[PDB]
């Protein structure tokens, strides 16, 4: 309109007497530029203090920003008007707004060297540790200018935020953490031990604050000196919900101290049934040895909680029944998962089966390979006296009878009958089996319960190739 130029240009000519009628004869305060400057901003760039009172009166927005987010604020900081910053932040203007550079009134001050402006904005909440496109704090503005005075003084500020927020945090005072982390405290600031505000959180019982931290970015694995992270914390003392959160948020369950403590062994030590309970859903390990070789079912049982010891032996009994099955089925990724969570290796069924005979037997060459690399008993004998080489002979499988040889597998070992893995292979026609097998010195001599040896068992059967290759050696 016509007559909102004529307020724009009274603004910035700072003619008080135009500015004032133009508003008595329905005039629009918050007339705009092409560009977004409204009679304030023009008014504050100015530095005409008696103007900006003026439009403020008649409700001027006071936050109002111009196609490139710059407000009244930015310009009063950036030409250093102290009166007309002070008036703007009385008036409700956002101490925190940023352009579309990233900038803020604190950028501004503290690169141009606006002193009593970058105390002013402090004063009224400015966020010391807010960050440009280029990455440069106000802080970094200054050192990178030459404001020397404004640089100290900024890092004092970041510095202060740190001790305030930890003693916030320790405290319980949520609604001040909350202030601190809007005043640009850094999360994961760490005191002469290694405690971070959420170590201090999670071992005082403040869900809260652990949430707060947590939603801005804490470290949920944070380790102080001796290894200790909030979920040991949060497990020492017993606060079940600051566990489930701490899990919740990608918390490691199994984490261990320098003394091999993990926090099944806190909750376990100090009867938290629940707590326990939820650790091991989400995968904690029972059979974790600490220094002492104690497990936490050793810890329950020690200190007389008798229902985590029921429920931490049920637990293993459980992985026993599940790691033979995962053998016979065949199923890598659920036999590393199970060993992974303590189940024994050695463990047998009632016939004597150990999940290394299933794995041989059934033919599964990868969950071999598994097995054995988490030490598995090679020379396991059933209740009958067989070995795994016994029953990779019987199948046939190749690459198994290979990686088993490797381990030092047992040529000699015979069953209660007197069998030995060489009778095997030359009955059922396996001819590169009984090759491999002659390479580590397998014994032709020793024959059965029914005084056959393995050649006497291959003419029987009637193996061309066998026959003759056995009668060599």
């Amino acid at each position: 309109s016509d007559l909102g130029k004529k307020l724009l240009e009274a603004a910035r000519a700072g003619q008080d007497d135009e500015v004032r009628i133009l508003l008595a004869n329905g005039a629009d305060v918050n007339t705009a530029d092409e560009t977004g400057f409204t009679p304030l901003h023009l008014a504050a760039w100015e530095g005409h203090l008696g103007i900006v009172e003026v439009l403020l009166k008649n409700g001027a927005d006071v936050n109002a920003n111009d196609e490139r987010g710059h407000t009244p604020l930015h310009l009063a900081a950036y030409t250093g008007h102290l009166e007309i910053v002070e008036v703007l932040l009385k008036n409700g203007a956002g101490v925190n707004a940023t352009d579309v550079i990233g900038t803020a009134p604190l950028h501004l001050a503290a690169m141009w060297g606006h002193l009593e402006i970058v105390e002013v904005l402090l004063k009224n909440g400015a966020a010391v540790g807010a960050q440009d496109k280029f990455g440069k704090t106000p802080k970094d503005l200054a050192r990178d200018n030459g404001n020397q005075w404004i640089y100290e003084l900024l890092e004092k500020a970041e510095k202060d935020l740190r001790r305030k927020l930890l003693e916030a945090a320790r405290a319980g005072h949520r609604e001040e953490v909350e202030k601190l982390i809007k005043l640009g405290a850094d999360v994961n600031t760490a005191d002469e031990t290694g405690f971070t505000p959420l170590h201090l959180a999670a071992w005082e019982g403040h869900l809260g604050i652990v949430e707060v931290l947590l939603k801005n970015g804490a470290d949920v694995n944070a380790n102080d000196e001796r290894g200790h992270t909030p979920l040991h914390l949060a497990a020492y003392t017993g606060h079940l919900e600051i566990v489930e959160v701490l899990l919740k948020n990608g918390a490691g369950v199994n984490a261990t101290d320098v003394i091999g403590t993990a926090p099944l062994h806190l909750a376990a030590m100090w009867g938290h049934l629940e707590i326990v309970e939820v650790l091991l859903k989400n995968g904690a390990a029972v059979g974790a040895q600490d220094k002492f070789g104690k497990t936490p079912k050793d810890l329950a049982r020690d200190n007389g909680n008798q229902w985590i010891y029921e429920l931490l032996e049920k637990a293993e009994k459980d992985l026993r029944r599940k790691l033979l099955e995962a053998a016979r089925a065949g199923h890598r990724e659920e036999v590393e998962k199970l060993i992974k969570l303590g189940a024994d290796v050695n463990t047998a069924d009632e016939t004597g089966f150990t999940p290394l005979h299933l794995a041989a037997w059934e033919g599964h060459l990868g969950i071999v390979e598994v097995l054995l690399k988490n030490g598995a008993d090679v020379n396991a004998n059933d209740e009958r006296g067989h070995t795994p080489l016994h029953l990779a002979a019987y199948t046939g499988h190749l690459e198994i009878v290979e990686v088993l040889l490797k381990n030092g597998a047992g040529v000699n070992a015979t069953d209660v009958i007197g069998t030995a893995p060489l009778h095997l292979a030359a009955m059922w026609g396996h001819l590169e089996i009984v090759e491999v097998l002659l390479k580590n010195g397998a014994d032709v001599n020793a024959q059965d319960k029914f005084g056959k040896t393995p050649f006497d068992l291959a003419i029987d059967n009637g193996n061309e190739d066998i026959a003759e290759v056995l009668q060599k050696a």
